Order: C-alpha cells, then sequence, then structure tokens
C-alpha cells in the first residue's frame, strides 16, 4: 500500500462546538497519490467532509493530518474581476507553457481563443456557469498542490466537456495523477476510474473499497447506483 497522505483519526465535526456533530467519528487515511471518490445520498455530509479537511468546522474530537499543500475547488465557482490568466495564476508565478497546458486540460482553450484579449480578457466579460467552474479548477491545478479536494466541480458541465475535463486533469494519467484527489461526485460513471470509493450515510462512513469490491458486495454503493 502507498504512503499515508491524509489521516483522519477518531474525528468528530460540527458547525459549532455546541452544535450536534454533523460528521461522526471519522476513521480513515487516504493513501498518497490516489483518486478517492466520496459518494452517498444528498445530505450524507460529503461536502462537509471536504470542509472539515479545510479546517472550516469545529473539531469536537479527534485529529487530522494532511501531507502537502492543499487546493480546493468549490461546487459553486466564482471568479475575481480580473483577466483570465490572473484567475488561473491567482498570485502564482506565471508559467506560459504550464498555463497553456492547464487551460487546455480544463477545456478552456477554445473559449479563451474566443475572447477578444484572449487570456488577458477581463471578467469584465460575462461567463457561463461551466466556464467559471473550469476556470476555478484551472486555478487549483495551476497551484501544483499535493492534495486536491474536489466538491463535484464537473457536475453541471455537459457530458463531453465534463469528460474532457475529468479525463485530462482528474482521472488516471491526468495533470493531477501524482496527487491525492478526494473527489465528491454525484455522478457515478467515473467510479470505475477511482482507486478507492467511500460511501457516506448520515455523516458517517458506511462502505469503503474499490469499484468492483463495492459492486460484488451489493450494499451501499449498489443501492445508490440503482437510485
Amino acid at each position: 500500500a502507498g504512503k499515508d497522505c491524509i489521516t483522519i483519526h477518531s474525528a468528530t465535526f460540527a458547525w459549532s462546538q455546541e452544535s450536534p456533530p454533523c460528521l461522526h467519528r471519522i476513521n480513515l487515511t487516504v493513501p498518497q497519490g490516489c483518486l478517492l471518490a466520496v459518494v452517498g445520498p444528498v445530505g450524507a455530509g460529503k461536502s462537509s467532509l471536504l470542509s472539515a479537511l479545510l479546517g472550516e468546522l469545529s473539531k469536537v474530537e479527534g485529529f487530522v493530518s494532511i501531507e502537502g499543500a492543499v487546493a480546493y475547488v468549490p461546487q459553486e465557482a466564482w471568479v475575481q474581476n480580473t483577466s483570465v490568466v490572473e484567475n488561473v495564476c491567482f498570485g502564482q508565478e506565471l508559467d506560459p507553457p504550464w498555463l497553456e497546458r492547464v487551460l487546455e486540460a480544463c477545456a478552456l482553450q477554445p473559449d479563451v481563443d474566443s475572447f477578444p484579449e484572449g487570456i488577458h480578457t477581463s471578467i469584465g466579460m460575462n461567463l457561463s456557469g461551466g466556464q467559471k467552474q473550469r476556470l476555478s479548477l484551472a486555478r487549483a491545478v495551476y497551484r501544483k498542490a499535493a492534495v486536491y479536494l474536489l466538491d463535484d466541480p464537473l457536475a453541471a458541465l455537459d457530458a463531453h466537456v465534463g469528460q474532457h475535463v475529468f479525463n485530462q486533469v482528474i482521472g488516471p494519467g491526468g495533470l493531477l495523477q501524482g496527487t491525492t484527489r478526494i473527489l465528491v461526485t454525484a455522478a457515478l460513471h467515473i467510479l470505475p476510474q477511482a482507486d478507492w470509493i467511500i460511501v457516506l450515510a448520515n455523516g458517517a462512513i458506511a462502505e469503503m473499497g474499490s469499484y468492483q469490491e463495492l459492486l460484488q458486495r451489493k450494499g451501499a454503493l449498489v443501492c445508490l447506483l440503482d437510485q
């Protein structure tokens, strides 16, 4: 097995110390460099799991350790009023070859070609929801982080663009192939591509295994697939 990257240790989280826990005694370590899929019904706490890893919740009990720099792509993206390149860079030092690669892998090169000033076009110009979401992911990919928390960033994108983005940045061999990716995803076509799958039920872990492990076993993942 691979290096321990993220360790979650007897960890219970809530929105405030006084609020009842929203995440119940998480006990899980994510190996380094793996694509882990977080899945479950709506309200199962998948979103809050990423927020807990960002330190945004009050930890009632337990310990959390993450190895390396952490990038985050929210579910609802939003861009600062700026040129395209300075949204992807976001204070990162500009690398024209690497920036082109990222905008490519995030399926943004047609669109920036379309713009009047290209990558220097201020937004400024109105952007679709898919464009903001891909620009958001590009910003995290550009950071060259070691851990990526992805809160279903490719949900609203249309299938081929969503395929384009997932294949090129998130999946096997993508731009983030050496990184540890925690991917919350309502979409279940990518699950054969993940190394590990985590299933959540009411803020707790119900199942964990590979795709066909959790398929042979007809339980929480298979119940969710037929839903």
